[PDB]
């Protein structure tokens, strides 16, 4: 197999779209700004364009892993230098080992060491950091707090090599939940700090402190360059330190929740200082811990680096009427909050937000008061302060990072100008996209966000596609009245019927009375040809047709939970279906299916899709099973000889002088990784996108565009949706 030069980028929906757990300043060179994805990698500040740029993008399906970022260093003494603790999952949900990666040119290039432990840049408690953390004295030491029971681990060579620092006496001993498999794992070692002065430059950093989650005992010190650790004494239990920031005099700022995050609400929050000079714990706890009214962890932690006495937090969660965001003046004595009740509806705000960056951020949607949308955010689980300017904030949130540039302005009584500060991060789990050919060049189906219509793929939505909807996970449109869409969803927050239809190219939507049998929502979803018929594959739930727009459903005979469905492009009354091992043709609209005894199929599989313009064209995407093709409508399938693995299959416009339409898959050819393309009906294949353009887990949805030779739309897990063309 050989590659074809493709130019890749975004299609932009804008803002992030996500929840990244952390951003990280460099604490020396002005502008100098890194963000880490719980899913999407990390990101590097550029202040020309005050956009981000993305480091990780290399990395292809089989280190999906590695865009799980637990925690990002920034190095003080050579800030060419990064480093990145990555892996996604501490289960077995991925199979990588972690691995810290380390360069020195700043996140354009990369090396990496694995470890012999998981990283969980997806698990509970990511807020919680930095776990990643390099001696600002001697660059050549690294500490990183582990998950898991693994305690605290270290290098003295720039990272490249890693021990555990046997002398730690607690690797933690908070659990999530014990009872499901995603949250039984020890949430572990938090945090270091090192107390630069303690050290004169060139020399290892005597005196570091050390975060655990532990409600017994959570906060250690070493004064021996961690040779010896030992609890720090007179520290506030039972609750778990989120961040520990040392100020410039010598002050250590501690924030406290109940839970690790990033979720819970109801809600315990503690805000102490610890006097490393004088051994004195002071509690500063903005609402005071015994009130009712402390009501939830306190979470991020900025500190002024030009002033100490300058100190900002926040609440995870209060969730209603929205968060709290605390600023004190005076070192956490006094605190006041970015807004205030006033006469109930009614809040009196200290800020305005301005989301033109990202307008999918009022989810189209005026709320009662006291609510209101845009929301100051919610997960927000760390805030920066600027070193270097202390008119600057930015913190996070679960769907984008906001920031300001006249901070200051609060303490002489003026609005803080909030603004979206995302642009460039694109974090969204794509879940479906379809290419139509009339309309929109592309229509999306996404987690957390629901979806969109990207007129312009350079230019971000202004609204998703049903507000009430939490996330879109299928969408298909009508081959031959391609203004009409159905899309199926999950509503975690509202009770709404979970499918709806569009008449307008997927511009509005309406849901009908009644949905098929259906326990969550979600699942597929596949349209007549003709727009006669259409069947939902709700999760869990077994194929079921409508033939009037959901005012009923009928169960599909025959298939079953599991059931991959799709509809053929030409012929409005022909289905198809793969299921228990078996293809499966529908002659009648969706309403029965009956084996076609295809005498040669994979396995399983994990998509089908039927070819525009080719009735009974259709082919099977088996994952390492391979890639299928059938021209009789399935009672015959042929297992295409120079195709490895194929995870999804799509198709687009077709090549001059060739008489099938291109089509494109992602998953591995002759040992090669990628994405690839066959101009020929699969005759022949060619690599389209290469080393440094991975976007790691590809295997939900791809489409080539029917009116643009050489297009494709990928989605991807956690890089939002990407797209390439033929370089020019
Ligand atoms: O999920 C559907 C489908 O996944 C198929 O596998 C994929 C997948 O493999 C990895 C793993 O993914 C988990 O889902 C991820 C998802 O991929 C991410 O996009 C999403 O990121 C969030 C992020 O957390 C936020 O911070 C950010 O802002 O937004 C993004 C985008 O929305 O995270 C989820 C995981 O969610 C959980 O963890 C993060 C928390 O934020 C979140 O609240 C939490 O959600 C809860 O999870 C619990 C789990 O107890 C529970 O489901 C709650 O309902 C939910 O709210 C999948 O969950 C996981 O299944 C995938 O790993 C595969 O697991 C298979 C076993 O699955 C069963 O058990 C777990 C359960 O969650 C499943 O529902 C159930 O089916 C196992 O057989 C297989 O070996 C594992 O690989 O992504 C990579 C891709 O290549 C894979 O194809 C999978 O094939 C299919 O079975 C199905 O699970
Ligand atoms: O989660 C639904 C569940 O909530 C249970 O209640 C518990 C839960 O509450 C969270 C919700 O609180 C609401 O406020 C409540 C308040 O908690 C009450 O004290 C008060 O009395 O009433 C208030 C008003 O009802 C908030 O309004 C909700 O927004 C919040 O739900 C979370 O919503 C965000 C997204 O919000 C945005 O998008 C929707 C839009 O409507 C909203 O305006 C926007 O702000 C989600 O964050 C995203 O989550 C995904 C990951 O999601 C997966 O994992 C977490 C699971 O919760 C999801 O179901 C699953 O899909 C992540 O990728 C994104 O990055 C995030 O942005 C949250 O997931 C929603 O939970 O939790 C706190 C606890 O104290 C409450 O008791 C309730 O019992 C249930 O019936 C059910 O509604
Ligand atoms: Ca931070």
């Amino acid at each position: 197999v050989t590659s074809v030069p493709y130019k890749w980028d975004n299609v932009v929906i804008g803002g992030g779209g996500g929840f990244m757990p952390g951003i990280v300043f460099n604490e020396t060179e002005k502008d100098l700004i890194y963000a880490r994805a719980a899913i999407g990698g990390a990101y590097r500040w550029d202040p020309s364009t005050e956009t981000w740029i993305p480091l990780l993008d290399h990395f292809q399906m089989d280190e999906y892993s590695y865009y799980g970022v637990e925690s990002i260093a920034t190095d003080p003494v050579d800030p060419n230098r990064v480093y990145i603790v990555a892996g996604m999952y501490t289960n077995d949900w991925l199979p990588n080992m972690g691995a810290i990666l380390r360069s020195t040119d700043r996140g354009e290039t990369w090396e990496k060491t694995i470890l012999p432990f998981k990283m969980g840049g997806n698990m509970p408690g990511r807020s919680m950091g930095e776990r990643l953390a390099i001696d600002p004295n001697d660059n050549r030491i690294l500490y990183l707090g582990t998950r898991c029971g693994n305690g605290l681990w270290r290098s003295t060579d720039y990272g490249v090599t890693w021990s555990k620092v046997e002398s730690f006496p607690n690797p933690g001993t908070y659990i999530y939940d014990p009872n499901f498999d995603y949250t039984k794992d020890i949430i572990g070692v938090v945090w270091v700090v090192f107390d630069k002065s303690s050290s004169t430059p060139g020399n290892p950093t005597k005196t570091i402190y050390v975060g655990v989650a532990d409600k017994n005992e959570s906060i250690y010190r070493s004064t021996d360059g961690g040779v010896t650790w030992k609890a720090v004494p007179g520290q506030p239990k039972g609750l778990l330190p989120h961040h520990g920031v040392l100020a410039s005099n010598g002050m250590l700022y501690i924030t406290y929740g109940d839970t690790c995050g990033p979720y819970d609400g109801n809600g315990k929050g503690q805000v102490w200082k610890f006097n490393t000079r004088t051994g004195e714990w002071i509690d500063i706890t903005p609402i005071p811990y015994s009130s009712s009214d402390n009501r939830f962890c306190f979470a991020g932690l900025a500190v002024d680096r030009q002033n100490p006495d300058i100190i900002m937090v926040t609440s995870m969660n209060a969730w209603w009427p929205d968060e709290y965001i605390f600023r004190s003046t005076d070192g956490g004595a006094t605190w006041k909050n970015i807004w205030e009740w006033g006469m109930y509806p009614e809040r009196i705000l200290h800020y305005e937000i301005d989301i033109s960056a990202a307008p999918w951020l009022d989810w189209g949607t005026e709320k009662q008061l006291p609510e209101i949308n845009p929301k100051l955010g919610w997960m927000i689980g760390d805030i920066e302060i600027d070193p270097f300017n202390s008119d600057r904030m930015m913190y996070v949130t679960g769907a984008t990072i906001y920031g300001c540039d006249n901070l200051t302005d609060w303490d002489r009584g003026g609005k803080v100008k909030i603004e979206v500060k995302a642009t460039g991060i694109e974090e969204c789990a794509v879940l479906d996209l379809v290419s139509p050919p009339e309309g929109a060049p592309l229509v999306s189906a996404v987690g957390d966000l629901v979806g969109f219509v990207h007129d312009d793929l350079k230019v971000g939505p202004k609204k998703m596609h049903v507000p009430s909807y939490s996330s879109g996970t299928g969408i298909d449109y009508a081959e031959l009245v391609p203004n009409f869409m159905a899309l199926v969803a999950k509503a975690d927050l509202y009770d709404v019927k979970k499918i709806s239809f569009s008449y307008d190219g997927g511009r509005n939507w309406f849901q009908p009375p009644n949905e098929a049998p259906n326990s969550v929502g979600g699942g597929s979803v596949a349209v007549a040809a003709d727009a006669k018929s259409v069947i939902w594959t709700p999760e869990n739930a077994s194929p079921a047709v409508t033939t009037d727009n959901g005012n009923s459903w009928k169960v599909c005979t025959n298939l079953g939970m599991g059931a991959v469905v799709a509809s053929d492009r030409v012929n409005g009354k022909k289905f198809y279906a793969f299921y228990n091992g078996k293809f499966y043709i529908s002659t009648d609209g969706g309403l029965t299916f009956t084996d076609t005894k295809a005498p040669q199929l994979p396995k399983s599989v994990n998509k089908i899709k039927a070819v525009p313009g080719k009735e009974g064209h259709v082919w099977l995407a088996a994952r390492e099973g391979g890639l299928w093709r059938s021209t009789d409508g399935g009672y015959t399938f042929e297992k295409l000889s120079n195709v490895d693995t194929a995870h999804v299959v799509g198709f687009g416009k077709a090549a001059p002088g060739q008489d099938y339409m291109a089509i494109y898959i992602t998953g591995k050819i002759d040992n090669v990784l990628g994405f690839f393309r066959s101009d020929d009906a699969g005759k022949t294949w060619v690599r389209i996108n290469d080393d440094e353009h991975g976007y790691g887990a590809v295997d939900t949805a791809i489409t080539g565009d029917p009116r643009v030779y050489g297009r494709v739309y990928i989605a991807t897990n956690g890089r939002g949706i990407v797209y390439g063309e033929p370089a020019s």
